[PDB]
């Protein structure tokens, strides 16, 4: 694909997820829709309430299947309000879905649902997962045999809240030559219901190996956690948030500090920027959202795709945004 | 009694929660220990980890039966720390351990521990309540054969974290003026696992009908909730903290508001003051406990009880405190 293409212009999709399941594209994005509630900065207008799942056959001339919807709110027996970005992972023969969601006391909490199959109905625990907080969660396959989750997200994502995994009396945002709040990463134990350990900083440094401060607001992680593996690589990749970029960094384990390398996408038409990337049939694709379609409006994202290329030398090909 | 009675002196026991089943007394108090852990503002010291269960055929002079440990951290599948201020309620045939938790987040949570006998080892739920938070809870059997959960508790106990059962991005702890934060009451279920409808205040006036103030420390709300039916009266008890008083109030039904009366027992030795009213055999008692035994130490506490009288206007007739 020379241009990037827009795949479910029927509804708003955002926060697109994207794994290969049976030779099939499955992707898991969050459902935009226009609820009644004005813009805040707590971000209440960004009130999903349910999942669709798509799957696809060919990136780029294919067919785009809508499966319907695969979980909602009501369905969430500890179930607050707001459904967002959600990832799903196989593992001994069923499919995890991670999905975050505010309690009932307002707080956001990861729960699992569960599947036979990657499109087919998921049906959620009665509890979020235990010791569980923020949200936009990755969920990792590593080549060692174990599976990561990696989560996090500043402002309406409460990680300012915590600090080592501990709910502060009263949140707290670093400021300037501060160290900013790191993504975390933690361990999934075999049965995938619940952590195998505590979660922790996933450190994202400088090319001096510092870590990133505060004030560096164009490389500093804000959500959207994303992680792969190439040319015997990682990737760590993320949103910067009030800097409109989806940066990325290297490692060479799960664990291990990232080293800031770039940017993948420049700023898009919306205040957010979430994506998911992936190989499908030899090509890489950088599966992301604007908000064309809806003319400017943050809360209505429209997910597309770019194919995404490396250079020789591991970076990856930094992609326009539409803005 | 012509003399206040200690009940485990050859232990650490505070805040008793006394209830009358199968005609004999039952306590369910706290097991304070020197954890090692060094005393600081966010009562870490308060480092409880077991439940022992204690009961008696006679208040006054009676053999106090200790049950042994019933309910320890290590076999909740939930655990982060610190077992505070718990109360049991019997119903279906079976008796519900209500007891408060930090998760593993440090967020105060309550769960459910359920036991055939009043005495035998409580079975805790792999999961706390679903829209739980703070803690010292009370339990009530009303009239109406629906059970209503008291809750709620200042500084340590996190209420102020909340409003409306949400949780603020900051904590809010009002001052002067400014009505002081109520505790909680709620409908349980009838399975008695989740909460029947969402926490509402429990609002306690003065002799005008209006909030008490937060600068009125005498007489606002802090901690140990704890409701029991008197001659058509309800009457609403309390810890002031910081004021070391327990007063008590005066109602119609275990929703509406409650009017202040006055002061049940004048600070004891300690800091904490913490009880449970029940009558036995004709009598009514005010069990609590000091730190006249551990000399002073306030994480270290002893149980020990006292004669509640009435007036025949309704009040209670004050009882003289350690201190
Ligand atoms: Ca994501
Ligand atoms: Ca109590």
């Amino acid at each position: 694909m020379k241009e990037p293409r827009y795949l479910v212009p029927g509804d708003y999709m955002a926060d697109p997820a994207a794994h290969v399941f049976n030779d099939k594209l499955y992707i898991y994005p969050s459902h935009d829709w226009e609820s009644g509630i004005p813009e805040n900065d707590n971000g209440d207008h960004f009130n999903m309430k349910d999942y669709h799942v798509f799957s696809m056959d060919d990136v780029e001339q294919g067919e785009v299947t809508d499966h319907g919807v695969v979980l909602r709110t009501e369905d969430i027996p500890w179930a607050g309000r707001q459904l967002w970005d959600s990832d799903v992972a196989f593992r001994n023969g069923k499919y995890y879905m991670y999905f975050p969601l505010k309690d009932q006391n307002d707080i956001f909490r990861i729960g699992v649902a569960i599947s036979d199959r990657p499109e087919g109905p998921f049906i959620p625990q009665e509890n979020p997962i235990k010791g569980s907080y923020s949200m936009d969660p990755c969920i990792w396959p590593d080549k060692d045999g174990e599976y990561y989750m990696y989560f996090g997200g500043l402002w309406g994502g409460q990680l300012q809240r915590y600090r080592n995994n501990k709910a502060l009396e009263c949140a707290l945002l670093p400021e300037g030559d501060e160290p900013a709040l790191c993504p975390k990463v933690v361990r999934l134990r075999e049965d995938m219901l619940e952590f195998a350990e505590e979660p922790r900083d996933l450190m994202i440094l400088d090319e001096k190996g510092k870590l990133l401060s505060a004030g560096d607001t164009k490389r500093r992680f804000f959500e959207a956690s994303w992680m792969h593996y190439y040319n015997g690589k990682y990737y760590f990749s993320y949103s910067t948030g009030d800097t409109h970029l989806i940066c990325y960094a290297t490692g060479d384990n799960p664990y291990g500090p990232f080293t800031y390398r770039g940017v993948i996408l420049t700023p898009v038409v919306g205040w957010t920027t979430h994506h998911s990337i992936v190989e499908f049939k030899g090509k890489w694709y950088l599966f992301h959202h604007d908000c064309v379609p809806s003319k400017g409006k943050t809360w209505l994202r429209s997910l597309k795709v770019a194919e995404l290329k490396y250079n020789p030398d591991g970076s990856i090909q930094p992609i326009k945004g539409t803005a």
